[PDB]
């Protein structure tokens, strides 16, 4: 057909973020692992919320943010993720659809309720997330819109999807459909503790070719091979997947393809407000560039631009025009 | 007794804000009165939401913001306002309590649902609100915690309360209880169209002595006497209430008591980001000052500081420390 309905389909845990500031002692007092995604049950969610200061709500979900970012840039995006039939679910549905992302996953009931993450931003701008999965545990093969996967240049998913019980089945279904239709699969390693949990599974997805493009930050790449040697991590990840995009925070990023390396610089920041969404938006920029036929370096540049923008605001999805910024940057 | 549980009790429509940016044509296309509080029904709320871009949620409510502001400054605050037993009501309840405000108004059920206001912020930083009152229509005399009123130095309420059916009955009960215990009553005129709707009623509250301190902006003062002569509005408002605090946006504010007038300058600002909450937070600073025995001029200065802070951020409640800012500004 070579007119394809979607550039990027993303699949992830559909989450509403609940965002507040705290001091670092707050994290110690509450045994929250700093800079990480901390899974919590319903009881702990109530407890942490009762200790949290006044907050702001914003639609989140790592892959949700990535899909929103692609649409913002001007690409055609779709999302699979499960919310509940509740007000948080309505908020999530509105936000992603209002950005121009195709989102048609039907809620299954009011319980478990829509996933939320209590995100605590410390003075350094680091974020520490405390996520109750709620309705995310219900995502499964029944939620795969086969025609959408078939009609999407790239299907991208979260490592985080290995926590709920049935999501991985949906992903395997996606990989089959995408590849039978000549499309590509991509994943993010998500979080270094997530990598600790599913290391063998993730390596298997890469080595079997179910995943073609892998996103990682330094911490995740190191965790993947249980090494403190970043150069080893880079060499191995390159051997394990067709393309790897490895972010290094303020040190930019490196794109790896076989023996090719392409290094990109980070944009010089005024002040880091909140790092929430940085990796998500790097992926939006990269995949937007990738599905527009841009060079790997230019994909990296677009990722860095989008990540740099998101970290200068509160909230995980840029409130400003990424396409406008990309035009100004000569990235177009 | 000479110990009082509360400095300021506030009473208002309990609302969660849904905040987005729009261009000025959006307001025209949707027939939204710029800079005003536009009341909407359920059907309209759904329509407007469907046309709204991605949004952020934050606890609002004019008097809610004012109570939160007083508590942020270090005063002792309480709030009466009615939410539903739903997720938006839970968010509202959390945010105001987490600020250290006494909030004990019991939801009556899930329906009508918790009030929300779609607030569109234009490029000039002006905010245009579209409010579905939902559970606010249920606030009545049954919600008056008589001991809280009796133990508060000042009970402050919104003119906006004249829209729901029975809220005014609660306010009359508050006025009786406050004055029988030697406390003071205060109101804000809220909005110039709200003044158009309830002009006679508001003047009656002031002239009968049920209200002692009145807050108004320029537009509201002009509306109250249906005049284009600001000097006349000031002279008349000073005649109608014991104390009047009249704000003039970038021109600061004037405090009137009998024949006394006290002019206070606006603080220097970086940028008008979002004007939402300006008037609310002016009242926070004024009423905190007032209940700490500060002079009327210093009350005005504390108001202008709190207002100028809130307009430089997204959302109606300052995310930073007002007491620290007050100390730093030498108001202490
Ligand atoms: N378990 C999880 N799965 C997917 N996304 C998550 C999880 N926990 C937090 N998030 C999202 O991570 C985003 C930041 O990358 C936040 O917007 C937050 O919603
Ligand atoms: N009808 C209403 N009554 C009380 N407060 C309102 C109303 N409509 C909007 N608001 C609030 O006014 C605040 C700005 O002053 C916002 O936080 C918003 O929640
Ligand atoms: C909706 C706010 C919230 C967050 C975590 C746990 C419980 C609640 C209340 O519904
Ligand atoms: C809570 C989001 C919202 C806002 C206005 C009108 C309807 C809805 C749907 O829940
Ligand atoms: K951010
Ligand atoms: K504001």
């Amino acid at each position: 057909q070579s007119m394809t309905r979607f550039d990027v389909l993303t699949v992830g845990n559909a989450i509403v973020d609940i965002i507040s500031r705290c001091n670092d002692q707050f994290l110690i007092d509450n045994q929250i692992t700093k800079a990480a995604m901390n899974l919590i049950d319903a009881e702990r969610a109530e407890l942490l919320y009762s200790r949290m200061g006044p907050a702001l709500e914003a639609s989140g979900g790592s892959a949700g943010n990535t899909a929103a970012g692609v649409a913002n840039l001007g690409g055609k995006a779709a999302y699979f993720g499960n919310v509940a039939a509740d007000q948080l679910g309505d908020i999530f549905t509105h936000d992603i659809r209002a950005q121009g992302v195709h989102y048609q996953t039907k809620p299954k009931g009011a319980f478990p309720p829509t996933a939320r993450s209590m995100i605590f931003v410390t003075e350094d701008g680091e974020r520490s997330m405390n996520t109750y999965l709620g309705a995310c545990v219900e995502l499964g093969p029944e939620d795969v819109e086969a025609d959408v996967v078939a009609d999407a240049k790239v299907t991208y998913f979260e490592g985080y999807l290995w926590d709920p019980p049935r999501a991985k089945e949906a992903i395997l279904d996606c990989a089959r459909i995408a590849h039978q239709h000549g499309r590509e699969m991509s994943m993010t390693l998500s979080d270094s503790f997530c990598v600790d949990r599913y290391r063998g599974e993730f390596l298997d997805l890469m080595r079997s070719g179910k995943v073609d493009i892998v996103f990682a930050n330094r911490q995740e790449a190191l965790s993947l091979y249980q090494t403190d040697d970043f150069e080893e991590a880079l060499n191995r990840i390159a051997a394990d997947c067709k393309i790897a995009a490895v972010t290094m925070s303020e040190n930019g990023a490196v794109i790896l393809k076989g023996r090719e390396r392409y290094y990109v610089n980070a944009i010089r920041i005024r002040e880091v407000v909140d790092t929430t969404g940085a990796g998500d938006l790097f992926a939006s920029g990269f995949l937007y560039g990738y599905t527009q036929g841009r060079s790997l370096e230019d994909c990296g540049k677009l990722g860095c631009l989008a990540a740099g923008i998101v970290i200068q605001q509160i909230g995980p999805r840029p409130m400003t025009s990424l396409s406008e910024a990309a035009k100004q940057a000569g990235l177009i």
